[PDB]
């Protein structure tokens, strides 16, 4: 039942290549070979190519499956593949190189990756990329980042293996697809359910996922992508920690946990399909899709990037061509009264008690610090959560003196520092002066994250409000556009003070 | 550092004779070869040899190897081996084969496990091996399992795997040398010392364990024996699930637990040695040999079959052949005042207080259901243990009415049934009639294993008293051997019952 790799072939560069290490490794650290800095991005996505995860690619996309994959969502030779997976480069570094250049691929600037053996470089239109792969919406975060970060020049070609991308934590827990299928058969586990995740698993995860195993006769890999998320959600580190601990809330010996380094697009519909085809080259028989599958969300008018089933509709539309089996996740409710969760299709709302906890009233609860129902996330699970992001009391903040003040600033920063220190309770408190200087100005979100107050003299150049981060950072000015507004510009110390104390104090940050 | 197999190559027979396998197979079901039903302790000896765990043995020892294991502690070709890995068989089995006469060794008389191609055939001298090998002392376990258990002809030969013994508990867990390795080698671990154990771990062998990974500079391998422990003791499942949980108690990446199927011998000294050897093959540079390494305990009169450090000793001195480090395990006690375990040499038991529990005292207070402080072992830990050795309260017995009682044996039942009833506490209660039936008989223990109390209203034959079990067991007689003594034969039931109540509960199963 285990699935043969996309394509036929595990496209296992490390192990195809391993005779010829020494020998890459050289030519890839001699000063004769022009180098490439491997982003983000690039490191995940060339992680799965070595590693077969991308099975039956065998480098980055050259312009000719690029469109076709662009126009047809499948490669060159009409193998299904949703998502280019191109190496994005600047035009310096694409006017130095031609068909048959070799480059060498490195990881912080000092890591060989692989040899890149060239056979094309274009400079792809980036407006129909965006419309005809990502659906055009410019606040799509895939499109973002093609308009702003990715380089404007693709350059397609070969790779030959050196060695993975360096990674220190969660060792023995990042398997490769040759060593998860090599698991699977120490385990005799034939047939195999994917578990696809970027964020925390709840109860109705491990409920919903306990199921498809018993209806599918499969066994449970619960493969959480730890490479690059969404923008802005979790660390990895602590959405790890919860599945090392949800994973124990399984019978024993029906889940297993593996990370995939993988980079998302949020691209729903494509990333799906793509995501089927990473777990069956992962040795999975069988992937769950769930309702707005890899969807980034809402933008700004409230429109939804991709509808609701999207995804399991297009990936169950490809399954046959796929040979896998599609297990689509439907919404779930909790009844009380029973002490389980259920298809929200058979639940007659009018007869029957039903529980729900929002996203938002979940990140609401761990702002707020209130309880959080155990029939909603297990006790350890929620722990784990409360230790990354902390309740009001326990954030840290900072407080910025507008310009338009015309108080001592010294002697309200010392005002304020005083004042703070009377309610103690642990945060750590300074007087931040910056003076302007980037390397001071980046550590603000430091000392945040740190949970201390931090009390700023003077506001910084527009042309830097890139460099801080607006989270938890109040400005006290008389303009409208200040967070604590003050009436005048001259007011007593004391009358400032008390306005900023009842400021975080009605935010959280202070409880007496 | 990652030690080689002992005697340069790793034999792992399975890895050999893959392209064999369907070959072997048939030959192993064919009508004509001659078939053995592998033994339980064959079974967890077979299973290392063709692991290649018991490099580099390639099949049981014949006479040469054996004599020369027995004498001077090593094979034949002078290689170190001190424990005698031998297929013992009856007389009968013996004299249908010859030396080149092929076996198929099963599991369970219907697993195709091995076959086996005769070279010897021999009547070792038991007497000479419970001496050279075990010491002599006839209570050793090793020395009774030789003469009451073990056949009375090894049958040397080699061995051609066809598949490793079945499990169906812990699947992956028993990783075999070669997967052992790879997953070491995945994980960039190069210095390991392995810990063996066949009992619970407790914080003072977290502390211990840890502590030797900081001064060897080396990853742990929690490396527990699954197969066949010291008669009587802890299931591997509960022991299992106490490694699971303490595992996590250590810093992340640091530790890997890893089941080892083997079959102990108890042969302290010499098992020592064997154990290095084992673990060597298993990827282990570092192994750790502590007090009274794989010591049965005492005999009869009160004396050790081993001496304390007798078993650090002699892997020390034979380690620099073996080419991997020793790591001793000094006793150690528990200081108050410091919160941490301290060798007891360097303790001024004068001018400093200590606090430690014996196995005896641990095993007083699962029995009494008494508190057990944080700092022996893990919360998680005794749960664990406590919900496997239950407390008296919730625990199950047998009253036999022995056969001096002249009292009407229905009544006296009846009585002692209704009379228990009325406690209450969850405990089921039966009157158990076995006339003197051997399917009967064997329900005993497994009723009193469930927590059950029950009222045997007869003894059965001494022919018989090697079918039941004597734990928990209870004689209700006139005799001095009765466990609750009845002064007359026909004392008034209302008598006897109270008797019977007050000694229960003198006794733990009772509480008020
Ligand atoms: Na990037």
């Amino acid at each position: 039942h285990m699935p043969a790799p996309h394509g036929g072939i595990l496209q296992d560069l490390i192990a195809r290549d391993a005779l010829k290490k020494n020998e890459l490794l050289s030519e890839a650290q001699s000063s004769d070979i022009l180098v490439w800095n491997l982003t983000p991005r690039q490191l995940c996505d060339i992680e799965l190519i070595l590693n077969g995860g991308f099975s039956p690619l065998t480098g980055f996309l050259n312009e000719n499956d690029y469109s076709s994959v662009v126009t047809d969502s499948r490669l060159a030779d009409g193998t299904l593949w949703t998502i280019p997976i191109t190496l994005d480069v600047d035009e310096a570094f694409a006017n130095q190189i031609k068909p048959d250049t070799r480059i060498a691929l490195f990881q912080d600037d000092e890591i060989p990756i692989a040899i890149l053996t060239v056979q094309d470089v274009y400079k792809p239109n980036k407006t129909i990329e965006a419309e005809k792969v990502f659906r055009g919406d410019p606040e799509h975060p895939a499109i973002s980042y093609l308009f702003n970060v990715a380089g404007d020049y693709y350059v397609g070609g070969s790779l030959e293996a050196i060695q993975l991308p360096q990674h220190y934590d969660y060792p023995g827990l990042r398997k490769t697809p040759a060593q998860l299928r090599l698991e699977f058969q120490s385990r005799q586990w034939d047939r195999v359910v994917a578990f696809q995740t970027r964020n925390p698993m709840h109860r109705a995860h491990r409920e919903l996922t306990v199921r498809a195993a018993r209806e599918a006769n499969a066994k449970v890999l619960i493969h959480p992508v730890v490479g690059l998320t969404k923008p802005g959600d979790i660390d990895h580190h602590t959405r790890v920690r919860v599945y090392q601990e949800i994973i124990k809330r399984y019978p024993n010996g029906i889940a297993f946990l593996s990370l995939l380094p993988l980079a998302m697009r949020m691209s729903g519909d494509r990333e799906a399909v793509w995501h089927a085809i990473i777990r069956k080259n992962y040795g999975a028989s069988h992937f769950i899709v769930g309702r707005d599958h890899a969807g980034p969300g809402k933008n700004s008018k409230g429109v939804d990037f991709y509808g609701p089933y999207d995804a399991q509709e297009l990936v169950e539309s490809y399954k046959h061509e796929l040979d896998i089996e599609v297990v689509p996740f439907r919404m779930v409710t909790y009844l009380p009264d029973e002490d389980r969760y259920a298809p929200i299709d058979q639940i007659d709302t009018t007869k029957t008690r039903t529980l729900n906890i929002s996203g938002t009233e979940l990140r609401r609860r761990l702002r707020v610090g209130g309880e959080i129902p155990e029939w909603f996330s297990y006790p350890e699970v929620v722990k784990i959560l409360r230790e990354s992001n902390p309740p009001r009391p326990k954030q840290g903040f900072s407080i910025v003196l507008g310009n338009s003040l015309t108080v001592s600033r010294e002697q309200l920063s010392i005002a304020l520092l005083s004042t703070f220190l009377q309610f103690g309770g642990g945060r750590y408190y300074k007087i931040f002066e910056h003076n302007n200087k980037t390397e001071l100005l980046s550590l603000i979100q430091d000392f945040i994250g740190s949970g201390s107050g931090l009390i700023i003299p003077n506001q910084w150049e527009d042309d830097k409000d890139s460099v801080v981060g607006k989270q938890n950072v109040y400005l006290l000015d008389t303009s409208s556009s200040a967070d604590i507004q003050l009436e005048s510009a001259d007011e007593p110390i004391s009358h400032i003070v008390q306005k900023v104390v009842l400021f975080l104090e009605d935010n959280g940050f202070f409880v007496f």
